[PDB]
């Protein structure tokens, strides 16, 4: 595992295996996005916050993510610990998802889709909620199953909250506008 | 700060800066899709693919930014070889492109959209081409600008690939499919 002594091909072959896991898992978020297809030719407007939903519950649950990870290492906190852990953090998922979803809506009214606007503050609250959540107790599961959370981590709390992401997101909005 | 001794309101102080700035990030992406919603509305189909492909991105980049953090940290590499890396990844994205690329492209026909299985497949190979680069030279430049890569270099790249994934793919899809 030298990278100067490592070859392209070499790199390649590590690297590989890894991504490959990620995207077959990635191809899950097409299939959901067709049965609210329907729902997305009605209203384009969906299509653009889309990314940025996901995007902020990727960074929400990463930031919790690190923290746990750190505390955990530096047995701040035990395995045992998880549950309080878990309480706590709906406090925090809970703030950071109004706090953030207030700025996100304020955008939508600038945008212009009023319909979106009940449809996009409440989901971001939710994507925030959930993402906190999974951060948490990410690095928990992790060190039980006795894997580093260090290196495993980051792209899995990112593929579950992109996928968690857009249920609710898309269930919010068939419900609002259905 | 210590995970333990801190509580819901303090933990939200500290973490809703950082999310707050990467949410502004994250909504020019919805901006970027307004333009292409010319695009867009030509076909539906846009929007399904733009999740995985965004999210393959963010992997590819952060994978090999650990690995370069990891390097530069434990001295494998020096601030001088950025040239001798760039060389080297790009040979390595353009493998790790197209095969991702060959896997995605088979799930565009199991969707059965036809006319996207170029698209996405060209595309697919562009994004993973370029978070690759991006991911390798980020924590050279950081290291450079004299703060430490780790912790920053995550964020960065998720919004940077997010954006920087979207204009490829939109850009592609426009002229392929006009
Ligand atoms: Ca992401
Ligand atoms: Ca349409």
């Amino acid at each position: 595992l030298v990278y100067s002594e490592a070859g392209p091909v070499a790199l390649w072959l590590a690297r590989v295996r890894w991504l490959v896991i990620l995207i077959l898992t990635g191809m899950v978020t097409s299939s959901i996005l067709q049965g609210f297809e329907s729902v997305l030719e009605a209203v384009t407007a969906l299509a653009f916050y889309v990314p940025v939903l996901l995007g902020t519950g990727g960074n929400t649950g990463n930031q919790s993510a690190t923290l746990i990870i750190r505390a955990l290492a530096t047995r701040d906190l035990d395995l045992r610990d998880w549950r309080r852990v878990f309480l706590k953090e709906m406090g925090v998922g809970l703030l950071l998802g109004l706090t953030l979803s207030f700025l996100l809506v304020g955008k939508v009214y600038w945008d212009g889709h009023p319909l979106l606007l009940p449809v996009v503050g409440v989901s971001l609250v939710l994507i925030v909620f959930f993402a906190n959540l999974v951060g948490a107790m990410l690095p928990f599961l992790l060190r039980r199953l006795g894997v580093d959370p260090a290196l495993v981590s980051n792209p899995l709390v990112a593929t579950l909250s992109d996928v968690t992401g857009l249920l609710i997101y898309l269930s919010v909005a068939r419900l609002l506008l259905e």
